[PDB]
This record gives C-alpha cells, structure tokens and sequence, in this order.
C-alpha cells in the first residue's frame, strides 16, 4: 500500500493497457476484413445467378 | 430432370441462410466494435 | 483508485467475452452452412 | 453458341465462391484469435 507499489502498479496497467489496445485495433480490422470478404463472396453467388 | 430444378431452388434457400449468417455476424461485429470501444475508454482512463 | 477501475473494466470484460463467444460459435455455424451451400453448389454441375 | 462462355463463368466463379469461403473462414478464426488474445491480457489487469 505504497506510492512504489502505485506506481508499479500504475507502469504495469499502461503497459498491459497499450497491448489491449493493440489488440482492439487487430480485431477490429480482422472483423471488418471477414464482413467484406462475406460481402464480397455474396456478391459472387449473385453473379452466378445473374449469369 | 424436375430434381435439378429442386436441387437449384434448395442452392438458392441455402445462399439465403447464408445471408442471413452475414447479417447477423455484422450485428456482432457492430456490438462488438461498440463494446470494446467503451472499456478501451477506461483503459485511457486509467492513464491520467 | 486503480481498484474502482479495474472493476469496471471487470464489468465491460464479461460484456465483450459473451459477445465474444457468441460470435464464435457463428463463425463455426457459417462456415458449415457455407461450406453445405457449396458442396450443393459442387453436386448441382455433377 | 454462348453456353461455352457461360459454362467456363459458372465455373471460375463457382471457384471463386469456394476460394471466398476459405479466406473468409480464415478471417473469422484470425479476429477470434485476436479477440481470444485481448482477454488474455484484461484477466492480467484483473491480476494488477
């Protein structure tokens, strides 16, 4: 229960906080990049029924 | 035959079902894109 | 403090992991529904 | 005779229906990694 133990612990969450977002950052893009492909391979059956 | 005609008509119920897959993975992504903006604001919180 | 937020980072964290696996098993279910309308997709041209 | 040209589309996109399915499955396993990875890292927050 001290400032060192605070400020440890304080180090610790912004580390941990930046690799959170990070990884926010990857998903995001992951989940976007699937919805296109989804999209875009609908887009493919509509095609096959167009011709 | 009539088969073939049966088999495209179940092709096209199946493209369905996978559309409605499509639309509810968005939904998903959506919320989750909400979700995890609002507890990345209390990590940035937490800074400061 | 830090305690108070790391609760309610606690509270959003369960919020996200059900989220979370509710996506997974629909990435699991449209991969099999796709992977069907594809294999109808496949029989159909013989 | 136009139903040469169209059997050889039906194909090359029934293919690319087949390769869309791959790339998005892929996709979708990538971002539940991720996501899978992030909570890792919000159950050490927990720890402090």
């Amino acid at each position: 229960m001290t400032q060192q133990e605070i400020f440890d612990k304080q180090r610790r969450l912004q580390e941990l906080s930046e690799k959170v977002r990070t990884c926010h950052q990857e998903a995001s893009a992951l989940r976007k990049a699937a919805q296109e492909k989804e999209a875009e391979m609908l887009q493919v059956l509509e095609d096959i029924q167009t011709i």
